[PDB]
């Protein structure tokens, strides 16, 4: 019932942790880059995962616990303009995250309205993971969440996605929101 049947082929990257970031690599001017951001007011997590559009791979990775919203949204400037003012893929559906043009952060809108929205977009995510063109850093946090992430049937006879046991699937869509804006050899549509 697991989600990511591809994760045997999802590549791990080391890294350093300085700060809270989990950084891979740091910014190249060559190469544009975007922010996937699974985050908001009353979230327990909030996630920020930086995608090199030119190599595919997740090159930073931020997760904090309990922030304030003036600290998550701080946080994700200073990391979209560390990597070339790069722009934020976010789950604002039209009011409450444009604090993002307040603060001057270029961003794409995603609105997750639909559960297939969110549903099209993780299997996306699970598409290019088992293409073998996701990678991340090496963190068994982002490994559990993955493999913890699975579907289950409903009365009707259809399935959904959920995240129990912990209960967290906010790398899950940080992850999902970034990826969807990679080109391998297809740009990612509905």
């Amino acid at each position: 019932n697991s989600v990511f049947s591809g994760l045997d082929m999802l590549i791990l990257l080391p890294y350093e942790r300085r700060g809270t970031r989990l950084v891979v690599e740091d910014y190249r001017p060559d190469h544009i880059y975007c922010i996937g951001a699974d985050f908001g007011k009353n979230q327990d997590y909030s996630v920020f995962s930086v995608l090199d559009l030119d190599t595919g791979a997740i090159v930073c990775l931020e997760r904090m616990n309990g922030a304030t919203w003036s600290d998550q949204v701080a946080r994700l400037k200073a990391l979209s303009e560390d990597y070339g003012h790069a722009y934020v893929v976010a789950d604002t559906w039209d009011a409450i995250a444009e604090e993002l043009d307040a603060q001057g952060i270029n961003y794409t809108p995603l609105p997750v309205k639909s559960s297939s929205v969110k549903e099209q977009l993780i299997s996306n995510l699970a598409l290019l993971m088992e293409k073998g063109q996701v990678a991340v850093p090496n963190d068994k946090t982002i490994l559990d969440e993955l493999r913890n992430f699975r579907y289950y049937r409903t009365a009707s006879g259809n399935q959904v996605m959920r995240a129990y046991g912990r209960g967290h699937d906010d790398i899950v869509m940080s992850l999902a929101l970034a990826y969807s804006q990679y080109e391998g050899k297809d740009g990612y549509k509905f």
